[PDB]
């Protein structure tokens, strides 16, 4: 019923995808050079992370010119070539729309900060201090205060994210008008839509009241002051009417603070802000084995919850903000098996699946010895803030190694040449040493590779409508090792069975005129009875019943 429901999306982090000119930084001509790879994978939609002019304090999410390409990545002519090549391959491109905040080097902010009476002052969020300190006790998501003092005008500006990412004032009609014009300027070029960044953060609680601080911390996590706050829907409804609704595009909103039963306004077919949202509930399961049943509960709540409102799920396990999914949800002791198990698990639920670069190879976390090898502004600021407070170097590195999103930002691993073929120079972030084992070139020619498993997943989803539009139903809910579910559409039922445990397990097949195995990550045992499945660690199978 919709092209974006049937699509499989691939997410490119361009700084780490392909360097075409030896400076160690991925670029647009690098992306163009690998479009055959994404075509051959079977990708329908490419989401490219921000490629706009940026000082790169937050690697593109701090934008200083919305209408110019980041110099590191190329020019508008390179972008025009990329879009032309993508569209001639029958693929689509969505851009990363970043309008909660700008760079502090954006011309609007350079005007805004210059004087209280500057006409751009109210484009951002300014407030006098309180009792000689910040206007309130809110913490930035990147640690430290959510307020930065301006010596010249003697006021603080708010930044939910880095000090170089001042938040835009969405209560200002002039701001909204300029943002809508710029969105439509991009849409007029014929891009196919947007992933909408941090979009849950655009409504701040008026008066910015202090939050509880019983532990007398320096600052306190401030989501209750700015994540999905009452009043946000007025802005998002206007954004949709003034921009997205005028074009045949897809939108996926990155929307924290939305629950599976309160998602109508965000994604309902009748009146939702977006076609689909990224929600974070399944990415917050920290400890000793993974709580499989809590994962079932979360994902099933979203399957059932959006089915009731005619919404649509964005399916994912990886992106540029998370650690690698083999680490987070699988096992490094069963890297290939668990990568495939996880793939079948998340990809075949009802929704639009996203593949993050390297996920299709089973890429895993890195451990660099030195803080100087890392880049993430959030984790570097965390280091500095916590080191100042007396946290030891080793305690801080443990947090960065186990939770830091730099784990997903190491160069894409193309082959076993220098830098895994990502660059002829010195990569901006070092390649994971396991590229000698994990790389596209080796996986292409190995029928058993993670890459070719993803290829077959994409193919079976395209060829069987039940895997796109079939109703989801959780099976065997209480089983602490097996995640199993069905997809049903008329006379076809797909059964997805995943042994999400590092042990052998036995599972009773749910009890058709015909049965077919669509995909499997272990050799099939001829003597095995369908009724009593003897599953190996992280074994997955997908059956098709008529
Ligand atoms: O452009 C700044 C930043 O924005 C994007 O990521 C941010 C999310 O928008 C924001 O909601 C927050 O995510 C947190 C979730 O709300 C919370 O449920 C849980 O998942 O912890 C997260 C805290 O970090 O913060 C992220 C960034 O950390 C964008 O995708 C980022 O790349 C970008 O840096
Ligand atoms: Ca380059
Ligand atoms: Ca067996």
């Amino acid at each position: 019923k919709k092209w974006w429901k049937e699509a499989v999306a691939y997410q490119i982090y361009p700084r780490s995808f392909m360097d075409s000119n030896g400076d160690g930084i991925g670029d647009i001509q690098g992306v163009i050079s690998k479009l055959d790879y994404l075509s051959d994978l079977g990708i329908d939609v490419i989401w490219i992370c921000p490629i706009y002019q940026s000082p790169n304090d937050d690697n593109g999410y701090d934008i200083s010119d919305y209408k110019d390409i980041m110099k590191d990545f190329g020019t508008m002519e390179d972008f025009d070539e990329l879009l032309d090549e993508v569209h001639h391959r029958g693929m689509k491109l969505i851009m990363d729309l970043v309008i909660n905040h700008t760079s502090d080097e954006h011309p609007w902010f350079l005007e805004s900060r210059s004087a209280k009476e500057n006409p751009y002052r109210d484009y951002y969020i300014w407030h006098e201090g309180k009792d000689g300190k910040e206007p309130n006790n809110w913490e930035s998501i990147f640690s430290g205060s959510a307020w930065e003092f301006d010596e010249k005008t003697k006021e603080y500006y708010m930044h939910v994210f880095s000090k170089k990412q001042p938040d835009l004032n969405w209560e200002n009609e002039k701001v909204r008008h300029e943002l809508y014009e710029m969105v439509n300027w991009w849409l007029d070029k014929g891009i196919d839509g947007f992933r909408v960044d941090a979009i849950s953060h655009i409504k701040k609680v008026a008066g910015f009241p202090d939050l509880p601080n019983p532990e007398k911390l320096d600052y306190v996590p401030s989501f209750e002051g700015h994540m999905n706050r009452p009043g946000i829907q007025e802005h998002l409804k206007e954004l949709k009417e003034k921009t997205f609704a005028k074009y045949d595009i897809m939108t996926v909103g990155q929307a924290g603070g939305v629950t599976s039963d309160s998602a109508d306004e965000w994604v309902a077919e009748d009146g939702g802000n977006f076609n689909m949202i990224f929600q974070f509930e399944h990415m917050g399961l920290w400890d000793k084995p993974l709580d499989l049943i809590e994962l079932k509960t979360i994902l099933t709540n979203w399957q059932n919850g959006l089915e009731k409102i005619n919404g649509w799920n964005a399916l994912y396990l990886e992106n540029h903000d998370q650690i690698r999914s083999v680490n987070k949800f699988g096992s490094t002791a069963y890297r290939v098996e668990s990568a495939k198990c996880l793939a079948a698990l998340y990809f075949l639920m009802k929704g639009t699946p996203f593949i993050y670069q390297g996920q299709e190879l089973g890429m895993t976390n890195v451990k660099f010895d030195s803080i100087d090898d890392y880049d993430d502004v959030g984790m570097i600021n965390y280091y500095r803030i916590q080191r100042e407070k007396g946290d030891s170097h080793d305690e801080i590195m443990k947090v960065i190694w186990e939770t830091g999103r730099d784990n997903s930002r190491t160069p894409m691993q193309w082959n076993t040449e220098k830098n895994a073929g990502f660059s002829t120079g010195n990569p901006w972030m070092k390649v994971n040493p396991n590229y000698v084992d994990i790389n596209v070139e080796e996986q292409k020619s190995d029928k058993n590779s993670v890459l070719n498993f993803y290829k077959q997943l994409i193919k079976i989803r395209k060829q069987h409508d039940v895997l796109v539009y079939g109703t989801y139903k959780l099976l065997a809910e209480e089983d602490s090792a097996i995640y199993a579910y069905t997809r049903t559409l008329e006379g076809k039922t797909a059964v997805v069975i995943c042994n999400m445990s590092p042990n052998n397990q036995t599972f009773e097949f749910p009890s058709f005129t015909n049965i077919e195995v669509l995909i499997h990550n272990y050799p099939l045992d001829k003597n095995e009875t369908l009724e009593q499945c003897t599953l190996h660690p992280y074994e997955t199978r997908v059956y098709l019943l008529s």
